């Protein structure tokens, strides 16, 4: 009887299920939570609006939430990141999902709206799980009455957290949030090692280019930029790194990279004369990792070496000025999510023109657009933190609190270190790792309990 | 001038040549000399210093002096002094009591010579410490001196732990800056410094090939991360031990197998709990923890014949060297390199195969068997030290009214803005070029164009 | 009549777009097109080709044709064709019989379609082969055709071994060039190609994280060196098996532990000789040997649950997949990815935990589950192929008298000077700049300024 | 015993302690000592040896003696002797003339003391040489001695070139074994030895941070490959120069940018041909070529201020140090470390910023500023030397009639089977376990189960 979904092809469900069964075996933290909490049903009565890339890994997350008692309605947080077999397997399990690979922007917004509304009216949602803040923004702008009954938001990614903190600073945030991104088992696992795995993967799938011996420029050296620069350097690329943050730049130097700017002396005067044309004319690959806007700008695109590959692994596509390219240059599709952008003019191109760039995933997050994003064993950490964060906020029942008590709990918080450690331990056991137990004397010597937590909250890892 | 004690004053010219080179490798510190020369922000400061008397420390000392300070100096380890650096500092008219190869008694005597001048307490008003030994002696033996001291600037993880313990117990008498937890210290010195200097020290002491051999690194904090890289980049097969599952997760993701010396990780102190099969394959063990007895007697008994044993944490009690002194025979190979013969206490066969090689008698190996971290790394740590000395000296805690002392008695870190400023000088030293945000970009991410660029929660 | 057979001719435009990109990545091959355009050195050549029908092979084919040849083409593996490449070649009017996912019967039919044109032997006069299957079929079934063939140019290590065996037995009927042993082939394609494409294929088939997991690479020749790097650079903990102690020495020095699947390295053919403790910790096994049964049934039984098994040597008999077909149940995950359930032959539980994952049914994994080596690497191999075709075609062995044919049967390599010339074009493709020797320098080391730069004994 | 000259005989006990350690790191060489002690295959051999008088050479010498030889020894470089090794050898009753820091006159005198015993030619019958200086002196000055010599075993690439030049000109008087081109020498010592010892020597001489800095390695043969890895593994950004496009292709594929010091690679002797922008960014230049003047005066003028300059090829003429001696002022930092002030010849300002740092006066830096390659690597080279000495001594060329000498007068390598046997012992030293081929597998690949495993064409 179940029809409350919209996916590319329901017949892919059996394939998706085969891949979910494999992914379960690669996600011991998440599966450990399923086993530990199945009896208690800590999410019984939770009704979760979810908006995160509809991948196989998200499928295991969804089914864990459901196994713990929740009901959900789901969409993807990017137009190209859904794996159609994952979406189909979730729909076939009776779970509302509105997601397919290759959505238009209009369809993207419609999919989020289908999670929010059931049978033409607001669903009885009481929790939000978001990656990037688009669902959170729609709820605040269009559905404030729904937020009265929502207990919390659990936010996945750096960009989404920034958006929440902006709302909190402006006094416009209506429900408390957990910053899942800043668990160490998320930020220093997913953001870094996930991109290490999936950046080179996506570039190979899209282009099949040799990377060894070629020149790359990675814009940014935060967690994504660190993992991205390693993805490339481990393949034998000669990688240069750009940064605005001198501490991150110092790390890039010490890690063995030359630190450069696309602009002469680092100063963008807005003119083509401020571009380091000599530097850009030697770059074969540019990757944006910043979470910022226009860090690969029009003048940089004009100066790049002929046939350079351009991609973005930050959350939103506006890292690269693709609007400039759409307005001015001719796009030739090579295959899905791979375009040659011909710099010779807007109306048509010579099939044998040499003056083009190759753009991956139309500038949208390349790892998910041209490959399958991060691997299950990495997403295990992020998604175990999501489950714990959902349990915590659902149990706190913010929406049921009196006004004076809401005022004290309206915050953006992280999970306690003890839980971060518990996720990490399950990850380590998945690798067959064996953690040593402190003796009582050793635990006393460093001032911790034998079971942890092992570090002060100031610790950076 | 006679108010010093060093191994050999005639090494001064060599030390000075090396200081002049080190200046060229320390642009953050040299930038501070230029920036603050006019103000003389340390005029009237009288600084008790206790930190490894290396060439890099020499550049630190001379920066403090160039900013107006007077100092009295000792090393914080018996084997870490570079005798040419000590000589060059003494030859400049600066009181220094330090040499490579001190006894424990001589070590304590050197610290006491900084504290006392012409037989009585110096009129010290600032403390710069690495590991907390000087801080401990002042609190326990010279509490009256602390009434006139404005602050302590503490270099290293172990020393900071000790300060935070004092603050929690209410026994810390003056405010402190935790220099260790600047990012340009902890995530530069503690990690990349050990990356550079661990393999260096092992090569100088043993000249052993590392490629293809098996290592066990105990700990995966900043020092353990850098140490594991030092070995793996040489082609060692490195296994990592940890108690902290987050640090263990990082070791797995970084490409290491995570193992325990004890079966199932359970250290009951019995020989039966040792993973003898694992330890019997290890060619090199390195301790990085800041903890006690992490390479214990039963582990030492089980190690592969001819394994190398060393420690790069602050104190030698990471390894049970007392057990080895009590039970086994020590044959000096050359200074700071001993073969420890597991055949018994009273003599050894010159051709015995059942020995371990211990470096620096278990004391920090990078400084003991080589020269510690390189100048361009120590530039970051020591720029932070100078800024921290300026900050606490200018605050004049000792002279504050009682109500204001109560509010300022704390262990603090430097502001992120200054950490970034030190980083930028370091980056320029490499020829790196940082990009400047446009106004639109700065608005988009919610920061000022000049920084700071990250919230205080950020981990890098 | 369409004198081709491909999966889907509508993929031609896509293939053509990818050919145009690949041309830009293959400067040695495109340089040959330009250099030899005038001469048409392959005018009159009629080349039977059997090599993986990829985009890279497409550029090779079109270079041969641009130099005057006519060709008839098939793939040398059932899973290696890129259907868009085959379509683009068919659409250009070139006979090609190839698709991804051939049966063994279809594979042999495709080779036969190259050999026969319109129901009779084509008037072939040249052979280009990868692995020796076409060479074998010609000798076994069409020996009269070899009377008119001037030579064979053989791509890969396995094919060369087969040719040398024929030469030793007196069964080889035409001379050959060993293309594999150009340095710009063996030490480029076999090593760096596998470095690029092994981890690529494993990711596409499984999307498994590799970092922190345990791999066993069987063999450490050129393919094993590149394969081990592919995995270790992703953070795998890689162990290496070898029978050749020189290759094993290189693996140790490169930072790998060298192990055997068998106790003390001795296989007695029973499960008791398996190192079950070792195999029970392995997450991925990769065979690279060119040998037979190097991942045998007893090893397969002992592997860790849910281990990935794959082969990157030329033929699938490196792994005992016949044992698995006879005894265990195969569940297709997706094309070229099977779970092999060790619970029995007749069915499986969808939730069984005791399975292995086999890629490409044991056929070469880089081509089966991804797209093989990248264009910029295949540029070197395929430049050598073109040069080898030119050389043998020009020599005209088939036109020699019978007594002279007997004396001119050999297996030769290309001269070092040409290997250097290919390498120079590759380097220029990266933007590299080679220095020119001064006359004094060239005299000092005993070479010509233009090369060759090394004696024939040199191993690089 | 007085028939020696060393720096300080009292260092003998230290040398012996280090020899005993080195023995445990040299299982191939010690395996030969044990295997051949009974047979005494070198009984009656009288070996003139000229190779770096290190601890590793000490183990070599004592192995030759243990097998029956008598020797007379000198070093083949003025800065490479370890004085404790020389003392330990002299204290064992073995004639050795070597110390660290010889003058050129003393260097020649030391070689002459090996050649002459009590003022007259020794009754030498074998030569062991590293670089050809002893070989050249014998041919030019002592041709009568060569009549009674059975062979030369030559260690290094430069020496082999010199022998092959003599053979080509018809001036080589006795047969030679090219020890360099065993795989367990060239692809072990030349590459992995330099990987270990280059960064070691730079750190000992300068204590400079390498991570994040720019290096230029001139050459990408075995020494250049190992050198480039030594630097890149420490986090240097390494660029590579080459004249050989095949070696340059390998550098690109290995992840390096390939550059020339000269515009378009044309070294026309002019200042304007220097790529000033490139050289002005280089912090470290290392020469690895075996060629002459590859770091020339115009390059030295253009280098970044405070760049480090060193050579790891056999001879110091890779760098134009004569130009620097004639034009610039040298300030000794410490032994084997000079600042070269580009401000003029007559004195310098102690605070001048415009200088270069030269290590070991341009002589081989790994031996000059550190201890060269490690024992476990030199084990391979020196096991090959022992085998080569045995082979040529047993052949007794000097006793053959003139017509029979003609057939054996050649420069040859050891058989692959022996190369494999050395490698196996090396692998067992790491605890590696080689797999034994089954008879069916050996048949499949066409080899004997015991080896050799590869054709003579194989490049590894
Ligand atoms: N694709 C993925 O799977 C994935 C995974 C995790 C996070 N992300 C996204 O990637 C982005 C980066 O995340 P993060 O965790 O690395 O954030 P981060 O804050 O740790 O790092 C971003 C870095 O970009 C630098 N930067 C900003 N503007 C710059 C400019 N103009 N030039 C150069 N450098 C500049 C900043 O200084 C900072 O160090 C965010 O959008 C985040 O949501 C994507
Ligand atoms: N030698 C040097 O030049 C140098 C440089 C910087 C710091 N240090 C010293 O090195 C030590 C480590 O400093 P750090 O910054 O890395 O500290 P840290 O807190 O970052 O790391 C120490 C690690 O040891 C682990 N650990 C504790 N007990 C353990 C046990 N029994 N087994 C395994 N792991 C265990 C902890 O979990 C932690 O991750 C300190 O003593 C510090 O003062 C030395
Ligand atoms: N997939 C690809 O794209 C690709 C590329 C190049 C070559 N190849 C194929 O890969 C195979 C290997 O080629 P190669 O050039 O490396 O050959 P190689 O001769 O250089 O190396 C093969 C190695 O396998 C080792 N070996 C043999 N039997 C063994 C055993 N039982 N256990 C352990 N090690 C064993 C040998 O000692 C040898 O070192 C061949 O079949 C070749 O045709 C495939
Ligand atoms: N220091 C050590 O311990 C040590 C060890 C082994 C060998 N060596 C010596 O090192 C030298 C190199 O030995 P190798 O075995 O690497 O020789 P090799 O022939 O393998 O390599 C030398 C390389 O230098 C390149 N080259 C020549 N002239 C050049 C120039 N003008 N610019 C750039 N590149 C140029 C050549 O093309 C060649 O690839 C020899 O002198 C050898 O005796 C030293
Ligand atoms: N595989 C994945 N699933 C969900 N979110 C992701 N973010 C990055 N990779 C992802
Ligand atoms: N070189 C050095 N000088 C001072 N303190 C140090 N800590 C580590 N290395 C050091
Ligand atoms: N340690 C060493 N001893 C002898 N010859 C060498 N060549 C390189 N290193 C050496
Ligand atoms: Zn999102």
């Amino acid at each position: 009887g179940f029809t409350d979904y919209k996916v590319a092809d329901i017949t892919l469900a059996a394939w998706g299920r085969r891949e979910l069964i494999i992914a379960e075996s690669e996600m011991p933290a998440l599966m450990g939570l399923r086993r530990k909490y199945a009896g208690q049903q800590p999410l019984k009565g939770a009704k979760i609006l979810g908006c995160i890339h509809m991948t196989i890994q998200t499928g295991v997350l969804i089914e864990t939430l459901v196994a713990l008692g929740a009901e959900v309605r789901w969409s993807s947080c990017n137009i190209f990141s859904t794996q159609d077999q994952a979406a189909a397997a979730i729909a076939a399990a009776g779970i509302p999902v509105f997601a397919w690979k290759g959505e238009t922007e209009e369809e993207y917004e419609w999919c989020i709206e289908q999670t929010i509304l059931k049978d033409g009216q607001p669903w009885d949602a009481n929790m939000v799980l978001d990656d990037g803040g688009d669902l959170t923004e729609i709820l605040h702008k269009k559905y404030p009455q729904m937020l009265e009954r929502i207990h919390g938001i659990t936010e996945e990614t750096t960009t989404g957290v920034h958006r929440l903190l902006d709302m909190l600073k402006n006094g416009t945030l209506k429900v408390p949030a957990i910053n899942v991104n800043d668990s160490v088992t998320k930020s220093k696992n997913d953001n870094k090692y996930g991109c290490r795995h999936s950046l080179n993967d996506a570039i190979k799938r899209g282009t099949d280019h040799l990377l060894s011996g070629k020149q790359a420029l990675v814009i940014g050296y935060g967690d994504v930029g660190k993992g991205s620069s390693q993805s490339l350097r481990q393949e034998g690329m000669i990688v240069k790194v750009a940064e605005v943050d001198p501490i991150c730049a110092m790390q890039a130097c010490m890690d063995g990279f030359e630190v450069v700017s696309p602009y002469k002396n680092g100063i963008n005067d807005g003119t083509e004369a401020s571009i380091d044309a000599a530097l850009l004319g030697k770059i074969d690959l540019i990757v944006t990792t910043t979470g910022n806007v226009n860090v690969c700008d029009a003048n940089m695109l004009k100066a790049l070496k002929k046939r350079a590959v351009v991609c973005n692994i930050g959350h939103f596509d506006n890292e690269i000025d693709t609007a400039f390219m759409r307005k001015n240059w001719a796009w030739e599709e090579v295959k899905p999510q791979v375009h040659k952008i011909h710099r010779t003019g807007k109306d048509g191109f010579d099939a044998h023109n040499d003056d083009y760039l190759i753009l991956l995933a139309e500038g949208r997050l390349v790892n998910l657009g041209n490959a399958t994003g991060h691997p299950s064993r990495i997403m295990d950490g992020s998604f175990a933190n999501q489950v714990l964060a959902q349990i915590h906020l659902f149990e706190q029942k913010y929406a049921d609190l009196p006004a004076a008590e809401k005022a004290k709990r309206l915050s953006v918080e992280v999970l306690p270190k003890k839980l971060d450690e518990e996720v990490a331990l399950e990850m380590v056991k998945g690798f067959g790792g064996v953690v040593t137990q402190l003796t009582p004397k050793q635990a006393e010597y460093i001032g911790v309990s034998v079971e942890g937590p092992f570090k002060p909250d100031t610790y950076r890892y």
